[PDB]
């Protein structure tokens, strides 16, 4: 914890942190990602030059068509998985309540607006009041169970239900309001404090299935939100971290998380002010 | 100006807003409103105890049910006019936008948020991304336009097109989103901005019909909106303002506005505030 607060000094002082970011960039390979080009799935991707790798996409199981935008980013060291997708689509938040079944997973991490900067970057996949929202095309309905809002993010208690089996399960939807794309949260303090809540939960515990992350493209927010969370836990167990190395073993898993200099120098921050706590 | 200065400070120091909001029930009149209790109405009304009145209320033309939960508000002396309306049913955005397209409205006015103290008190009844929204009871469908969200308000454009004419208009959602039911805004400096947004597009002027103002039962934010915006204009034309009986006056057009003594007292801050801001 001191070392890389001595480090982001250095790194400030010496304005470095583009030059780090791109010395990044270099460095982190390129992997297959030819299924997420074949012609039957364009309609099922949100942006052209983000595709999830052919050995780390979540396969929709059992479907004619298994394919979804979405990446099981795995650290073994940390006991932390989590898959980080795109802001689904229209057609495609079937197939994202899909994964969110098969995968068992127990939280859904939103770290954008519906809207950002006069476009659509995700689909209201959620219901906002007490109508039930359907989605025919996979047999799965959501209910709202709970809303509490708060100035900078909001968490909904969500009913999931497997229509054709009937069976039911309560998704928490921690929902960031205040995080622009391409851009870094207002205060450490309070990104480390949504990072807690979804903690506090358990939906990032091993007993459940990984949590889903997204924002847009499942990138930027979305890397940073997981990178700092999996250094926090790789602090916690001891280990000796280079920030850097944790990102590229996490760019194996989907391409160019962590989208800014800026949010990487917002990454380190955060991971030296939730150490001391 | 000055005046309702003095009084502000003698009602606050003495704190007697209670006394005088109690005053107030006493002196607003009740008047019929049975259609608002027809058996084929009740579905209609979000709120049992909450009805407009039948000599105010907002008729849906060309329509074999007329009826709507909103009340036609006038203030002749402001030449000022609102629609207040429950926040809609599920059942009844269809004909909320309906009206909305009959009475050339320009503006809707939204003061609640979706979801309060975990219980729903308004439909969704624009749609939140660019998948288009149909209410074909009544033949309309809404589309986003655009958005822009402050810290204290959010405005959409909307497109409201009539799918049998083909026609479309666009209309201004203003969504105050920081204000609580039965509760004040959380500065008044913050509200006088937003109704200063309203006034700025024009949606509350003359050359366009009344502008819907809405919360969960349309009676308590929905009445401190109106009376601020109605004050402020009646300031600013030089009348002598008693605060007190521009209310009762609103009162005969739809029950009981403003709900609360605090929501009183707002009404004078933002109303004193709003003229020192505009002098």
């Amino acid at each position: 914890p001191t070392t890389i607060e001595r480090e982001f000094e250095e790194l400030d002082t010496q304005r470095r942190w583009q030059p780090l970011y791109l010395e990044i960039r270099n460095e982190s390979h390129d992997y297959p990602h030819r299924v997420a080009k074949f012609p039957e799935n364009r309609n099922r991707n949100r942006y052209r030059d983000v595709s999830p790798y052919d050995h780390s996409r979540v396969k929709l199981q059992n479907a004619e068509n298994d394919y979804i935008n979405a990446s099981l980013v795995d650290i073994e060291e940390a006991q932390r998985s989590y898959i980080l997708t795109q802001g689904p689509l229209p057609n495609t938040c079937c197939h994202f309540w899909l994964m969110v079944w098969q995968q068992k997973t127990k939280a859904v991490v939103m770290l954008n607006r519906i809207v950002e900067k006069e476009s659509v970057k995700c689909a209201q996949y959620w219901p906002t009041d007490d109508q039930e929202m359907l989605f025919k095309e996979t047999g799965f309905s959501v209910k709202l169970l709970s809303e509490d809002v708060k100035s900078y993010y909001t968490v909904h208690l969500l009913q999931l239900e497997n229509i054709n089996s009937g069976e039911t399960r309560t998704i928490s939807h921690f929902h960031y309001t205040t995080w622009p794309d391409f851009g870094v949260p207002e205060s450490p303090a309070s990104f480390l404090n949504f990072l807690f809540k979804v903690r506090e939960s358990g939906s990032l515990n091993p007993d459940h299935g990984p949590a889903v992350i997204h924002g847009s493209a499942g990138i930027g927010r979305s890397g940073t939100f997981s990178l700092v969370d999996t250094c926090l836990v790789l602090m916690e167990k001891g280990d000796d971290i280079n920030i850097k190395q944790v990102l590229l073993n996490m760019r194996k898993y989907r391409m160019g998380l962590i989208q800014t200099p800026d949010q990487l120098r917002f990454s380190y921050m955060a991971i030296i002010e939730g150490a001391k706590c």
